[PDB]
C-alpha cells in the first residue's frame, strides 16, 4: 500500500483530498479527516491555498491524541503557494504552514504550480483583464529554498505540482542539484491520462500523484460546465457494472494498475468508506485498454485566467 520514493521515504499511494470550495463551512474539514483516517487513509494532501490547514492538523492531531493513529503512520503534505516562489519567502511560508496545522514536519511540501505571481497579499492577484499577473522567479532558486527546507527537517520530502516534462527537466539539470523531486502531483484522470509525462517520470523514479482523477468539482472558476463529467462516461459505467463496484472505484484503480498514486476527495461519509474499497478488485487488461482509449487530453482546469501565464504547462 505504500511507494518508496527516491529520498528513501515512502509514501501511501491512496491519499485523501482535503479541498472544498470556500462557501463549505471550514469546519467540514475537521469532520471528513477524521473520517478519512477512520476509513484507512494514511495520505492527507493539503496546501496553504486551501484554508483548511488548521482544520486538517487538528484532525490528524485528534486521531494521535485518543491513539487510533501514531504521528509517523500519517502522510500529510503541504504547498507552496505561487505569490511565495521567491527564494526567500519559502521557508516561511512553510513554517506558517507548520504552525496553521500544529506540526512539527511536514512529510511531503510541493511548489502548487510553476505559474509565479506577484508576491503580496492577495492569493490571487489579477489585472484588470482578470488575467493574474505574474511574476518573473528562476524556480532552480526556488528548488534550492525547498532543498534547505529538507534540510531543515521542515520536511520530509519535497516535490512539484503540475510541472510538465520540460519543466520538470530544468529541476532535473540544474547545476548542483541535492534531491530531485520525489514526485510530480498533475491532473490525471481517463479523459487526461498524462501517459507520456508518467512515463518520463518513471524514467526519473519521480511518482506521478493523479489530482482530480475521480473528475474534479467543476469548479465555475476554473471549469467549463459544457466539459463532460468523467464519473458519467459510459465505458467506466460498464466496467463499474462487470465489477459491481462504481465508476468512482474505476477510475480510482486505473490509476492504481498504472503506477500512479491517486488522490480522491470526498466530503461525504459514505463515498470516504467506499474510496478505500480500491484495494479490493483489479481490472483486467482490457479492461485499462478500455479506459486508456478514454483518453481526449481534457485539463478540466482551462480558464484564460492562467492559460496567458508564461510558465503555464499545457501547450
Ligand atoms: N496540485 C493541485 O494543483 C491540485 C489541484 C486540484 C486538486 N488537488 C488535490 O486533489 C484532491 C482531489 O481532487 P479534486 O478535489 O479535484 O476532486 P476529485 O478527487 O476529482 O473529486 C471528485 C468529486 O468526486 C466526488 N466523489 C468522491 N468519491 C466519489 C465516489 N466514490 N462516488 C461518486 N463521487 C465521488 C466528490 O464529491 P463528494 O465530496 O460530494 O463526495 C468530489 O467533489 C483535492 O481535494 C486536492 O487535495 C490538487
Ligand atoms: C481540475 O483542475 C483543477 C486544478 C487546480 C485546482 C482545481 C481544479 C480546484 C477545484 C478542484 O479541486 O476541483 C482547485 C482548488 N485547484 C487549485 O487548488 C489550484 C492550484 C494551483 C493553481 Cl495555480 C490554481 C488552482
Amino acid at each position: 500500500q505504500c511507494v518508496k520514493l527516491n529520498d528513501g521515504h515512502f509514501m501511501p499511494v491512496l491519499g485523501f483530498g482535503t479541498y472544498a470550495p470556500p462557501e463549505v463551512p471550514r469546519s467540514k474539514a475537521l469532520e471528513v479527516t477524521k473520517l478519512a483516517i477512520e476509513a484507512g487513509f494514511r495520505h492527507i494532501d493539503s496546501a496553504h491555498l486551501y484554508n483548511n490547514e488548521e482544520q486538517v492538523g487538528l484532525a490528524i492531531r485528534s486521531k494521535i491524541a485518543d491513539g487510533s493513529v501514531k504521528r509517523e503512520d500519517i502522510f500529510y503534505t503541504s504547498k507552496l503557494w505561487s505569490t511565495f516562489h521567491r527564494p526567500e519567502l519559502v521557508r516561511p511560508a512553510l513554517e506558517n504552514s507548520l504552525k496553521k496545522a500544529q506540526l512539527d514536519y511536514v512529510d511531503l511540501y510541493l511548489i502548487h504550480s510553476p505559474m509565479s505571481l506577484k508576491p503580496g497579499e492577495e492569493l490571487s492577484p489579477t489585472d484588470e483583464n482578470g488575467k493574474v499577473i505574474f511574476d518573473i522567479v528562476d524556480l532552480c532558486t526556488t528548488w534550492e529554498a525547498m532543498e534547505k527546507c529538507k534540510d531543515a527537517g521542515l520536511a520530509k520530502s519535497i516535490g512539484v505540482s503540475n510541472f510538465n516534462r520540460r519543466q520538470l527537466e530544468m529541476i532535473l539539470n540544474k547545476p548542483g542539484l541535492k534531491y530531485k523531486p520525489v514526485c510530480n502531483q498533475v491532473e490525471c484522470h481517463p479523459y487526461f491520462n498524462r501517459s507520456k509525462l508518467l512515463d518520463f517520470c518513471k524514467s526519473k523514479d519521480i511518482v506521478l500523484v493523479a489530482y482530480s482523477a475521480l473528475g474534479s468539482q467543476r469548479d465555475k472558476r476554473w471549469v467549463d460546465p459544457n466539459s463532460p463529467v468523467l464519473l458519467e462516461d459510459p465505458v467506466l459505467c460498464a466496467l463499474a457494472k462487470k465489477h459491481k463496484r462504481t465508476p468512482a472505484l474505476i477510475a480510482l484503480r486505473y490509476q492504481l494498475q498504472r503506477g500512479v498514486v491517486v488522490l480522491a476527495k470526498s466530503y461525504n461519509e459514505q463515498r470516504i468508506r467506499q474510496n478505500v474499497q480500491v484495494f479490493e478488485f483489479q481490472l483486467t487488461a482490457e479492461d485499462m485498454k478500455a479506459i486508456d482509449g478514454l483518453d481526449r487530453n481534457l485539463h478540466y482546469f482551462n480558464s484564460d485566467s492562467f492559460a496567458s501565464h508564461p510558465n503555464y504547462p499545457y501547450s
